[PDB]
């Protein structure tokens, strides 16, 4: 139906096209009096303008891409050289102490190691609730708990610290990270189960077409600016 | 600086510049290539282009709504017809049971009803855990534990039924709710206070206005129907 000049293409269908028509009403509204003609809106328009030439350029660059055949030997050499890092799944369970100086957090240490094996994570929920200035620890009191978490899903230092130690021990050398000094409990950690290559074979495809992808563009984009006038 | 002909507008500066060369760089090959000449493109232009024209004209009516001082009688006989659903602050402490047919609810009521007080938050738990069909409950298993809320977060069939409960009491008949029908314990309650007009003042104005701007949309789209050549 028209509102004005304008096109647009049960019984809620009624309601649908009043919507729209109402719609069309204030865009004809709009352009009558000169919206797009300010400054602001054409600015945004050429921004809108520029985000999106540039994104069609990179699905065009893309879809070149996903036609290249990646050779079996690149995604199993791909996947040896990267399963630990990228395919091994395991779940650690762990709690931690952050403190401002290597020496507090050694004296922490300390007070743990006199400890009976019973009163171990009892001593440390306690010393974490006293001494812990990480806000989120400090905050909810729960013994400096950090919950279930993955390797890649904590800072690398912390997180390689953390897994090394097993099950009911604790770092006996504070950790470094830029935040302070850790001391780490772990209470559990599974064992590490890597995915098999046939699992891990179609995220391998992916990722090395995204490093084609990102060559690609890079080589593009450094072929542009030769040819460009650049001041 | 210039790329080509494009133009752009201390070591931050430097990778903005150059990410800014980039993005001209390609700006201009996909202009080469005439990916800008796409149906797609076109279409993507022409769709944003309408919703920021709509948006662009709401934004005058609320500008042009936003000199209109509301009258204090306006505002305070907002505040006197309104205070008790509105303006009173209220928090509370409730589990609670939903249900998808009220037989269920009244069953579930019962086996409370048959129950010491001592056992009968356990049983709200039990149940809780077993009949409930609030997704975030079921899945917690926390025996229909809401947390704390105010007064003006909850529907307010559910918020009248829970407020009138005195704590550690429950509902002794099923709440209707679109999301079905609801038992609720009362496990505690502040006292009731309702804000001053001084301290409702500043929500208040915004509310109003937001309901001339709202109103001021309608009244002028009327008019702009009135004018314009519709054909269905
Ligand atoms: O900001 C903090 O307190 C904090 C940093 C951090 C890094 C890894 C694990 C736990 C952590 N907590
Ligand atoms: O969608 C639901 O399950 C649900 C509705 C509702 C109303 C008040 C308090 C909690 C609630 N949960």
């Amino acid at each position: 139906t028209k509102s004005d000049f304008d096109m647009i293409k049960e019984k809620e269908k009624e309601a649908l096209i009043d919507q729209a028509i109402r719609t069309a009403l204030v865009e004809n509204e709009a352009k009558t009096e000169k919206l797009d003609s300010t400054p602001e809106f054409k600015a945004m328009m050429e921004a809108v303008k520029k985000q999106a030439l540039v994104e069609f350029w990179a699905k065009k660059q893309a879809e070149e891409v996903k036609k290249v055949q990646i050779p079996e030997k690149e995604m199993q050499d791909f996947y040896n050289a990267n399963k630990d890092q990228l395919f091994v799944k395991q779940e650690a369970h762990a709690r931690h102490i952050l403190v401002k100086t290597e020496d507090e957090a050694k004296r922490i240490i300390s007070e743990i190691d006199k400890q009976p094996k019973a009163k171990k994570e009892a001593k440390f929920i306690e010393l974490a609730n006293r001494d812990t200035i990480d806000p989120n620890s400090k905050n909810a009191q729960n013994g400096g708990d950090l919950g279930k978490f993955q390797k890649n899903q904590m800072a690398p230092d912390f997180s390689k610290a953390a897994f090394a130690l097993t099950p009911g021990d604790y770092t006996k050398t504070p950790v470094k990270t830029e935040f302070g000094y850790h001391i780490i409990y772990l209470i559990s950690k599974d064992s590490p189960v890597t995915y098999t290559y046939e699992q891990a074979k179609p995220t391998i495809k992916g990722m090395l077409q995204e490093k084609l992808f990102q060559e690609r563009m890079n080589q593009r984009i450094e072929e542009l600016r030769k040819h460009a006038k650049i001041v």
